[PDB]
């Protein structure tokens, strides 16, 4: 009968965390505003009819800004929540420095509002879905949760490290919250159905959907932000996680608030940086397609490595990645190849 | 003509602000909520007033919340804003700690929302009244606008840090905003007159009210929290600017947006810091009166000496604080004895 909410639940990690749920037996209820999620033929987004099928079990959807306050109060007299996931926000690190304001709206002030409605209704239970950019530029490697935060260099990164400042501020003030920040860098990959998936709009910003678009034949050659880093083969090591692994990492976040653990940080990741060229090398086996790439400048503010250290989640969460590169490109191309579109 | 939006301006430095303002010919506007100043007897603050009354000229006024949205789209339709200086907001460090969301909600949140409707207006000249207590503990002194920032840890100094970051963002992002951001610590006196000054507060950032209120035989003793610091006389070295110097300098950044200067940042303050023991023979010799005083233990996370350097605002300001300690004390002392319990 308690139900956990589930913001941006229509969203690329949103909607896969919302098949685990479902697939868990937890009861979701989720709220989108459709800034980034494609609008299905019924009332559903078509990321979460798509849920619906794959799982043969409904999800509760209301369409909804968490930036509405009023809109939220209703939201909490009508249900009654156990928790909330929150991944609503913007997430693009080029426009965010186009558009900071934006960013800071969205991201702070929704959260704000998100966590003030909370309290007021007695839910204080919070999985957040953070970003391991809060480390800003590594200092060693693999990043863990001892790591610094702070020194971000673009206002994305900066809306995430303040959310987590805020969340740690409310949890030290009052001992009865619990929270759970999940800090991970690019989710990759697809529910292995290939029914659901990472839907861009226009040219995509991300390595792996621009990877899997040249794949498809839809974009000429990849751009390779520098190739002569301190790394293995000079590109630049980056740090990727399968969906579907991340999406059961936010189930056991879910299941730590049960343990009244007060606030919580991990790290979800496999543990193992790839290089660009190492994704590349792996989309095209995954494809079978040549995928063309152009070496360019590095990119303003981009680093040779930067990958995180799960072990304290695998100690403290239960939970471990499973799907490793190949599942991840496999997964991508199967989404890509039945959905040359998107959705 | 075009006027300056004061907000927070019926508050203890706002207050002072629109007296500069009015002395040095611009037209003000103010708005406030009053959370934390009087009601005069008539639509202004009993503050504004008085104002009117020391200058001979009218000070504009709306009671509004700058949480409001479509009361701040109202105003910047209604007036005619060159520039804003902002204080609206929540400034007790004790309380900041016990309540951080209200204060992330004031002040971020009441913050992006003025930014935004500047942005939409076209008035992209910002004073922000920041705190030096984004520098955090100090690593050297006195503190100059290179030492780093962040790394506050009560909830009231992030949150000005995060202002103060937004802001950078957006100049970053727009060059033509210009802004100027302006560091200070403990704002003490009172307009020479004796007819505004601070009201009461729940809770002080600073000893000056107390030693006042222990002078006029209100308060028994002044706590005095530590006497064995690496001090000249072992008790806490702080930074005091008298309010009147602190609101010429807010006048002085105001001229310095006319340069068209981008984003500018500014430590206010005397140069010179005062111990504990040092503002009690100050007072002492102001009021007349014995300030007794108690040492019990040091608070935990109290530094030995904390003050900034103003060097920079004299050099591109073309500031200076005139004001020192005696004066801050006869100031306060005049303020207290005109009006015991404040408007
Ligand atoms: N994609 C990544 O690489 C990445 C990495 C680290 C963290 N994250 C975090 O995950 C979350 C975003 O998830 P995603 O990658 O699935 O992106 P996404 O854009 O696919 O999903 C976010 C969802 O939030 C919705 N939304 C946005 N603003 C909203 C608002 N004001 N009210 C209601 N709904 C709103 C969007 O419509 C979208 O459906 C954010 O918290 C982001 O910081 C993403
Ligand atoms: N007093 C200090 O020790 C100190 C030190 C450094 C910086 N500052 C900064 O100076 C400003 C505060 O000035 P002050 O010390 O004169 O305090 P103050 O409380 O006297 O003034 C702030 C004013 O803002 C008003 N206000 C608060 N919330 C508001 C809201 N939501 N909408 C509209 N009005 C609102 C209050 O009613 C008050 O009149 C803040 O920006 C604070 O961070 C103060
Ligand atoms: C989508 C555009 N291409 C890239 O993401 N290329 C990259 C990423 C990194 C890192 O280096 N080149
Ligand atoms: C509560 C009033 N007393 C003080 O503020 N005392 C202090 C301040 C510092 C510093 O050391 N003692
Ligand atoms: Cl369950």
């Amino acid at each position: 009968a308690e139900k956990v909410l589930v913001t941006g639940g229509a969203g690329y990690i949103g909607s896969h965390t919302v098949l685990e749920l479902l697939e868990a037996g937890y009861l979701p209820v989720v709220i989108d505003n459709f800034h980034n999620a494609f609008r299905g033929g019924g009332s559903l987004p078509e990321s979460l009819r798509r849920v619906q099928e794959l799982t043969g079990r409904s999800v509760e959807f209301e369409e909804m800004d968490i930036l509405d306050q009023g809109a939220l109060q209703r939201l909490f007299k009508k249900y009654s929540f156990m928790a909330v996931i929150h991944f609503a926000g913007l997430k693009a690190v080029g426009e965010s420095v186009q558009k900071p304001l934006d960013y800071y709206r969205v991201n702070l002030t929704g959260t704000i509002q998100l966590l003030e409605i909370m309290k007021a209704h007695g839910v204080k239970n919070l999985v957040f879905s953070s970003s391991a950019t809060v480390y800003g530029n590594p200092q060693y490697l693999p990043l863990d949760e001892a790591h610094p935060t702070g020194g971000c260099t673009n206002p994305y990164g900066k809306s995430k490290f303040f959310i987590e400042e805020m969340i740690r501020d409310l949890c030290q003030a009052d001992k009865t919250w619990n929270a759970v920040l999940l800090r991970y860098f690019n989710p990759t990959g697809a529910h292995a159905s290939g029914c659901i998936g990472e839907d861009p709009q226009g040219i995509p910003n991300n390595l792996m959907p621009y990877v899997s678009q040249v794949a498809i034949g839809r974009r000429e050659a990849l751009n390779v932000f520098g190739n002569d880093y301190d790394t293995e083969d000079g590109t630049g090591v980056r740090d990727y996680i399968h969906v579907v692994d991340l999406a059961k990492g936010h189930i056991a976040a879910l299941r730590k608030l049960k343990e009244q653990c007060g606030c919580r940080i991990y790290n979800l990741g496999t543990g193992t940086g790839y290089s660009v060229l190492q994704m590349v090398q792996a989309m095209e086996k995954a494809s079978g397609k040549k995928i063309p790439y152009k070496v360019v400048a590095r990119r303003e503010g981009d680093v040779a490595a930067c990958y995180a250290n799960p072990s304290l989640a695998q100690e403290e969460l239960g939970w471990t990645a499973a799907l490793g590169l190949d599942r991840m490109c496999e997964d991508l191309w199967r989404w890509q190849k039945q959905n040359p579109s998107g959705f």
